[PDB]
């Protein structure tokens, strides 16, 4: 059951670190591509699967460096995964929206061939950090074929996304950039009610968190990435009956369990 499942049965411990699947790096130039500012594409190697994809974008003024470690970490457990460079460092939310839309078009149609080899184009999601968060929430309502949105500390001047897509969204406690009271909750709060969502806040972290390796942000990325984008319900344990030290509140609407 479910053609989509990949890698072993999962435990919390294994979803913290690099997961089963070799992974292979490809540079994508900044003047190869229009539509955004190249990046590099993490995809699994020395197997004979296709795996959803996934486009994310770094914040404000950052590079696709900012998330290298999540881009590896979400390819080794089974995705391809093209983390951009915006055309400019200081691109707003919106304009990382329609570059995460090119981002996603050039990965079905443009990539290499043996990126192309181990994708199912019609299996695709969007993450990012801040601004690109922000991104990450414009897109998925601009586009409801996405499969998952995980907007990490999200900010954006706009509330509320009608968005169908399910929406994890990750808050930082202690983020004085993107404060959870004006920017994550609001955005969970303003999807639709009939939308699976679900707002994990790290207890003592700042709006940097995403930018290094963490432990949350691994188990519930990878989990919703899993659970949507792979339909594959081993993952559920993760995000159902929660209770983790590592976070200071949580909600959900519970459509997902
Ligand atoms: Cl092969
Ligand atoms: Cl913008
Ligand atoms: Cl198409
Ligand atoms: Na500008």
């Amino acid at each position: 059951s479910n053609p989509y499942q990949r890698g072993p049965n999962p435990t919390r411990s294994a979803l913290t670190a690099d997961g089963p699947f070799s992974v292979a790096t490809y540079t994508v130039s900044r003047l190869s591509v229009s539509g955004f500012g190249g990046g590099v594409i993490y995809y699994p190697t020395g197997t004979s699967y296709t795996f959803g994809g996934i486009a994310m974008s770094p914040g404000y003024t950052a590079d696709a460096s900012s998330l290298a470690w999540l881009g590896r970490r979400l390819a080794s457990h089974g995705f391809v995964v093209l983390v951009i460079n915006t055309n400019s460092r200081f691109d707003g939310p919106d304009s990382r929206a329609s570059q995460l839309s090119a981002a996603l078009n050039y990965l079905r149609t443009s990539s290499p061939s043996a990126v192309r080899a181990r994708l199912d184009a019609n299996r695709l999601a969007v993450a990012g950090h801040s601004m690109g968060g922000g991104g990450t929430l414009r897109i998925a309502e601009q586009n409801p074929s996405l499969k998952a949105a995980v907007p990490l500390t999200p900010w954006h001047t706009d509330k509320t996304f009608n968005t169908s897509v399910p929406v994890l969204i990750v808050g930082a406690e202690a983020d004085t950039v993107a404060p959870v009271s004006q920017h994550a909750i609001p955005f969970y709060q303003n999807l639709p009610s009939t939308t699976p969502k679900v707002y994990v806040e790290l207890c003592n972290a700042s709006h940097i968190a995403p930018n290094s390796n963490n432990a949350a942000i691994s188990v519930y990325t990878i989990s919703w990435m899993k659970l949507w984008v792979d339909n594959d319900t081993r993952y559920r344990k993760f995000l159902c009956n929660v209770n983790d030290p590592a976070l200071c509140d949580f909600r959900t609407n519970n459509r997902h369990c």
